[PDB]
């Protein structure tokens, strides 16, 4: 007779608007969610925009995220992100601590904080992309579902984090909608 009990947060795309527009530096650490939903283009288009406005907005790029080494770089380079702003995780990593919030798009087994926080997890000791340290993330995969490497997120549950469920590109089409209308 044993039971653990986990509990985390959702929230709406309107919630999610007021957090990027109270936001003024932003993170992007794009993974094989976003490759999978092709969702390269309208994340693009929304940081062309918020970059417009002022903000701080840049991509962090694990060498390790997708299903291919620089995958992530090729389809964010498609969609015609600026190449200024797609930072390897090692140049950006450590700007984490000092920014508002992340956006976590398909994205986990690269951000997650059981390989620093768990002695005993399989990927222990394993480089992440240290987004927990931020303001505020917002998580943005279909459900709490486990990556490949079939791991549970302790980021999940952690008061700065926000999940934002639904398809990677279904989603940021709905919040480059959003922003647009201003
Ligand atoms: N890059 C490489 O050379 C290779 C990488 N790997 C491994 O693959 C992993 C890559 O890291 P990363 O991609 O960050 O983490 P994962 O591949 O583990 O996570 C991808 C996440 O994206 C979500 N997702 C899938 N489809 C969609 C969708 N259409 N819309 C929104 N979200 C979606 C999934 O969650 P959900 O189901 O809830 O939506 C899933 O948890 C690493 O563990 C690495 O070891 C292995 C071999 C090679």
């Amino acid at each position: 007779p044993m039971e653990i009990s986990g509990t985390h947060t959702e929230i709406n795309l309107d919630n999610a608007i007021d957090m990027i527009r109270e936001a003024n530096s932003i993170i992007i650490t794009p993974g094989y969610g976003l490759c999978a939903a092709k969702a390269q283009y309208p994340i693009a288009d929304l940081v062309k925009m918020l970059t417009e406005q002022g903000k701080k907005v840049r991509f962090g790029i694990h060498p390790v995220a997708g299903r291919m080494p620089g995958q992530l770089n090729v389809l964010l380079a498609e969609a015609g992100v600026p190449y200024d702003i797609v930072l390897e995780m090692d140049e950006i990593n450590h700007d984490f601590p000092d920014t508002d919030l992340v956006l976590v798009i398909g994205a986990n087994d690269t951000v997650n904080s059981a390989a620093q926080e768990d002695p005993n997890s399989i990927i222990a000791g394993m480089p992440v992309l240290e987004v927990w340290k931020s303001k505020q993330v917002i998580v943005m995969k279909r459900s709490l579902g486990v990556g490949y490497a079939a791991v549970d997120n302790p980021i999940f549950y952690k008061p700065n984090t926000a999940m934002l469920l639904g398809d990677a590109k279904k989603t940021c089409d709905a919040l480059q909608a959003k922003v647009r209308e201003s």
